């Protein structure tokens, strides 16, 4: 069974400078509140061990999302691209845009493209100056992405901003209605507003959902499964959010879920492959 | 079992002019995404066939809900009155309004009254000028309907407006708070905000819920059924939203639902008969 | 096995003046609508009968939340204090604040503490001038409470204000994020926004939930129980909202809920004991 993890941050090179690795104290309370044990690979910061766990889980590849902050938290687009160039058979790079002016944003897009990266990630709720995903300032970016067939990963669930308004489902819904041909992946699946986001995905045929860590024993779990077994078969994406969840435990739990066999295949790898193939252009 | 369907738009007269019938390609996509096959009578645009399916489903009467929408189609109130008077044993007419100003709204309300029609439907999120149901401009209309004991159907679930803010339960809650003696039916049951609408109904004793098609295999199903088995027994309405759902298949599915038998009877006919009594004044 | 009821308004003293006892007919709609019969001690307003029902239910103590409303009636802080000192093995007093001005609040907080009360309750949605719990004007109050280790109870669930925006989880989520070491108990558990408030409790470690009456056969019931059995075992508080619910029927139902024993004892008494220890300093 082929598995592609849509949120997987390796303990490798520039990623060891991220908060998920420099502050394991914070990451571990989160992993533990979810009901899991910290992966040994993440505890030890061992890429070697991570590869072993990937293998034992059945995960062939990963989608590596950074943070292009330029601050201490950062893992630059250059560094995500170095990781992918070092294990090209294992990690797909995603470029993140983190920008004050629209000129900076397009200078960063220029660099992302030149690095051979083709999927962009936006997390505007965690920027130095936070904004909502439907902020007027982000609209030139979406127009560019839509006109160029570029898929956009946007953080609209979990701790997507300084407070819960940053996951309110009105913000992504505005964006999808105003860019009806733009491919959007909501990372964390817009959790916890699951009732609402199922309706959004129902209405907005371009929206993919990746609940990741938040599918595990939390509100909305039933709703996601129910939708995966109907209209959302082709628009849901397996993901662990590793290192937040351990690879082996999470994947082997996901594999027992009451999802119909052809939808399982799409959620595990087919939907991702389709996304990646669209990006490649 | 007597059964009154609270949302039916038969393939007759003006109703054939609405996008529900003029774009069956769009409608049938929605019907199949929900998990149904299109009604043959709707495919054929045939009243004969519609009556036969109604009889085969065990549905005695239908509430013919007007629509006036500059995008979605317009069916005149004169036609809604004419369909009902041609089949007075089968059909209860509901008039609709599309207005940009309060006087435009009151003139249309008066036309509707003059035609013999005693209930009004409002779908302001799909008007020429889209508005929230708690728009200031609707308030003098609500005061009139409250003062005269006129029940009001309002669309505040599903695709009620350009984006998901037009289903946010804050809008219908304000109305009920400002017009505490007004009978309101929420068409589509304010879906997807299903945890919240049950609270609105708990608090506001004159709110009725008719989730219709959005009951089927979607989030909130369990919440609706639980309330139906409790305080909402008196205030939920069976409706199919035909031609979005086939009469026969929807009704048979509905009749297998775990809803206590005394509640099932009120929901299938008792609750609507009390509403139609009230509109009888 | 010891039960501490986190919300119990006994039929004595000043409490006899609240709208929960002066309007039995409103109360009783909420009670029967939930599915209970009114407690015989509430009907008669007999304290001695309440003590009988309390012991029959197994409840050892109750937290007496005073109301300082012009919308829901009044029991002054002196009265709450008098109930507790007349029944010191049975009642824990909670002080409430209703004020326009910062200086008015600070003087009420001074009297609360002079009366020997160590917990404060805030229900600003029901003041003569309703405000949200994150209104700028409450921030000085929260700052004092956080610096002084005083636990704050705030009503952010149920009929918390004029309309459902007064329970939107964005409001308590701001207060918890701006006062990360303030102990907050959400009375009514911010129902109906149960998917949302679970994420909020997940994210904000100082939040305690007390859904009380709203845990009964209503949406979010399973979201609450699921979190009680995991990360919220230490942060959930049993309570009946007596006289809104009968003590014996509610407690018997509650005791049979699928909650593991170590989590069950915390929710029944251990968490409330910890809060009371905190308030005792």
């Amino acid at each position: 069974l082929k598995i592609i993890d849509f949120r997987l941050r390796p303990p490798a090179m520039g990623f060891l400078n991220a908060r998920i690795y420099t502050r394991p104290d914070i990451r571990n309370r989160f992993t533990r509140q979810l009901g899991f044990e910290p992966a040994p690979s993440a505890e030890e910061k061992s890429l070697e061990l991570m590869f072993e766990e990937m293998a034992a889980a059945g995960i062939e590849q990963g989608v590596c999302v950074g943070r292009n902050s330029s601050v201490l938290g950062s893992v630059s687009n250059a560094d995500v691209a170095a990781v992918a160039k070092a294990y090209p058979d294992k990690f797909h790079p995603v470029g993140s845009i983190e920008a004050a002016t629209r000129k900076e944003a397009m200078a960063q897009m220029q660099e992302i493209l030149d690095l051979g990266i083709r999927i962009v990630n936006l997390e505007p709720g965690v920027w130095a100056t936070p904004m909502h995903v439907d902020d007027r300032r982000l609209y030139p970016l979406y127009a560019f992405c839509e006109d160029n067939g570029i898929p956009v990963i946007m953080m609209t669930g979990g701790n997507a901003g300084p407070d819960i308004t940053y996951t309110n489902p009105e913000h992504i819904d505005r964006v999808l209605g105003d860019f009806p041909d733009l491919t959007v992946v909501s990372s964390h699946g817009n959790w916890p507003w699951v009732q609402e986001i199922i309706h959004v995905a129902f209405r907005r045929p371009n929206l993919y959902l990746s609940p990741d860590m938040y599918l595990y024993n939390l509100p909305g779990h039933a709703d996601f499964i129910q939708a995966a077994n109907s209209f959302l078969a082709d628009r849901m994406l397996f993901g662990t959010a590793y290192p937040m969840c351990p690879l082996k435990e999470y994947t082997e739990w996901f594999l027992t879920l009451p999802i119909k066999p052809d939808a399982m295949e799409k959620i595990l790898h087919g939907n991702a492959e389709r996304l990646l193939a669209q990006a490649g252009r």
